[PDB]
């Protein structure tokens, strides 16, 4: 392991190198050609499958480079020595194919969604082994990291005087062109913009389940925000954002559900980030404070587990070996060590309905095996899911499976029916917990 | 900031990122002192920190011109006195203990008022701080080879088989299990944690301390578990919410601290279950409602007073971070009426977490001539308890386990069941 701020020399044996550079400094782009341009082969991740995408287009266009690109959507083979690809993607071509990359550089490491975490994973096991020289852990916002001042963007203390209350602050009258107001949930976009529309301002909302096209490609606007998503003259910012989380709630087991907390260093990086770009911007802030970005919660390891079981044809014990290989290498994200306790409940939950994870997968759901085996417990009992929430829409053959209590292995989002706790899937999860998770 | 402060022309709050030597309550304070100013230091304590040698309050170390005192006397003395001090430094105001928080949120909403011109934010740790190398201390990771298992790695018997070796864990239970089993091996292990003292051997023959941060010789070696045990607040609506206590990763101060037991002169080992930490610079919910128990039941203050002092504090940039529930905890205990003053008394008398929240329960029990949530030593302020064996208890709150049945129709639950819907966002 090695710590840079520039690209780091391929060395003759195997190595992990940390790269921590600005965003600007071209890490997916400019690294990546300079290893090509010494003759080797390079792969680069990264999260997004636009930022993926987008990679390729901007090497074609400013240096007639056609990259390999590899994305769920799209896949592109030219035969070119940088491939293009997302961590989803890496993961569903099986990871590491042997003797295909020198280089790996696994960009915006510092990503704690579920799929950048098994995908560096993987790669941290698999590299080496597959022929790799290099792995590069590259972002612009390792652990620890907090906000520093941008020289083109003021950064303006909110205050208690204002025609609109905003989160124990008030945003004022006057500097609401072209602005982007940041809330931390859906319900408090439509009630401001509801507000600001009645009061004669052109705002919109936007978040997930809106498509951005709703937006007003310029002209004088107010956007209110979720994370969810131009260049605007100002950024406003609640300073909070809506986390997931597990409470080992043993109610029987355990309850995914959705904290509000302060943001951490790159959210408000971020965020602040949609203004002063080029042109001068400001920003406005309910909070001077922020969380260290480099935590990320237990209830990501669930999904990696889901994910291996739903997406990847992973036995939990090979999802452990990746995750394991994350959390044994320095320098990363970090979360409770509750690898033992996951691997536990997925191995435990067999004979999963086929169709039914066919169609959480196909539908969205954020724990398509978790749902599917949930609802594959009640039809084999002949009982209802624990609520007619659309998560359960696999099960609208409703008619016969009314037949009482809800078999609850688990809680993932609000529960409506009376339910049972004795079902043997639940006592295995329970047991679990005693033996995997650390008491006091 | 990396050395002292000019003293600026008007009222102005600087911060002091000082290395984790060259002292800011010991050479820094001197400096403000030879130049006329009267200077108060504020310390969680004033014990050396060595945890050996002469108070800090020591006089010389009298009408002089350097003051040190504690975060929990300042607030005891009500605050800031009017031109007391030109220069108040808040020392290690990386702690996010009660009384820490309350202190700076005091002085900072205070300073300028009472005359200050300075108020100066010293700690060695600033949020985001992650532990760094230590010249005379060689780290090693805890492979999956060995005789001992330790949170799911091993500790090999070599590496701890003779010598003097502290070892960490994160509670009592897996302090005596891990003993045990280095006992039965032939090594000399000795258990600590809180309420023991001195089994340590004072001696310097070879020793195991197995141990959680309780502890005040030294060591070859350190080995940790590199998890810790912290108070949290769930809004668990079953009526209310609950205070417990959750396992988590350590920080870079805990890690810092236990790594830094070892390595005292001679070299050391350092030997780790995990490469990483939390990095540092956040706090829990119950440690604000920890303030406004703190300010009911010791400090005489109004709920709004206590807001005013935690505003403060939240409204400065480089401290701490924590969600804002000053509203929903301010209206908490604004609900918190006619406590009977004998159980406040007793709750106080007795050093438990949140006397108020914990003789505010008592005090509705013996209204409804109702039992406690169970009989835990934390109410004991009932014991004179036959009258009261009738019925559920009226539970307001969960701040321990609860065995007699409850009902949640007392208006102080429902009243605390509205504040969480209006002033939080958890219906
Ligand atoms: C909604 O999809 C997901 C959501 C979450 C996760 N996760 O948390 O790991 C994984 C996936 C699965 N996934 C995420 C990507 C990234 C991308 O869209 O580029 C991807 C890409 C490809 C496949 C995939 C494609 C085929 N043909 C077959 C299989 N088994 C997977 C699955 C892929
Ligand atoms: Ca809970
Ligand atoms: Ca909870």
């Amino acid at each position: 392991f090695t710590d840079n701020s520039s690209p780091p020399a391929v060395p003759q044996s195997f190595q992990v190198a940390h790269l921590h550079a600005p965003t600007g400094s071209g890490k997916s782009t400019k690294v990546p050609a300079a290893y090509a341009a010494q003759g080797y082969k390079v792969l680069v991740l990264n999260p997004s499958v636009a930022a993926t995408l987008g990679f390729g287009a901007y090497m074609s266009k400013a240096h007639g480079v056609d990259p390999n690109i590899r994305t769920g959507v799209r896949t592109i083979t030219t035969g070119s020595p940088i491939t293009y690809s997302t961590y989803g993607k890496f993961l569903a071509d099986g990871g590491c194919s042997g003797g295909a990359y020198d280089i790996i550089i696994c960009d915006e490491c510092h990503s704690t969604d579920a799929t950048s975490i098994l995908g560096i994973g993987t790669v941290l096991d698999q590299a080496e082994t597959a022929g790799a020289r290099l792995v590069v852990l590259a972002t612009a916002t390792p652990p620890g990291s907090v906000t520093v001042s941008h020289p083109n963007i003021e950064e303006v203390a909110l205050s208690t005087t204002g025609e609109i209350p905003f989160y124990g602050k008030a945003i004022p009258l006057e500097v609401i062109g072209r602005h982007l107001i940041f809330c931390h949930s859906k319900k408090k976009c439509d009630e401001l913009a509801a507000k600001l529309v009645a009061l004669g301002i052109n705002a919109v909302a936007y978040y997930r389940g809106l498509d951005v096209s709703v937006i007003p490609t310029n002209g004088d606007v107010v956007v209110v925000s979720t994370d969810a998503l131009g260049d605007f003259d100002s950024v406003i910012d609640c300073n909070t954002c809506v986390t997931q989380t597990v409470d080992f709630s043993l109610d029987p087991t355990f309850t995914i559900e959705t904290t509000t907390l302060p943001q951490d260093a790159v959210s408000r990086t971020q965020r602040r980030g949609r203004t002063g770009r080029g042109k001068p911007g400001i920003y406005r802030f309910v909070a001077p404070g922020e969380r260290p970005s480099g935590m990320f919660d237990s209830s990501v390891l669930c999904e990696c587990y889901d994910a291996g079981c739903a997406w990847y044809e992973l036995m939990p014990a090979e999802t452990t070996v990746r995750l394991r290989a994350y959390m044994n290498t320095p320098g990363l994200p970090v979360c409770q060590d509750h690898l033992e306790f996951w691997e536990g409940v997925f191995t435990g939950l067999t004979h999963i309905d086929a169709h039914f994870l066919s169609q959480t997968k196909q539908s969205g759901e954020n724990f398509p095996y978790l749902v599917a085996y949930q609802a594959t417990v009640c039809a084999r009992a002949q009982a209802p899911p624990p609520s007619w929430d659309q998560m359960w829409k696999c099960l609208i053959r409703l008619k016969p499976t009314l037949h009482g209590p809800t078999p609850l292995l688990y809680r993932l989002g609000a529960v409506q029916n009376e339910v049972t706790l004795t079902h043997p899937i639940t006592k295995y999860i329970m047991t679990c917990m005693s033996a995997d998770l650390e008491v006091v």
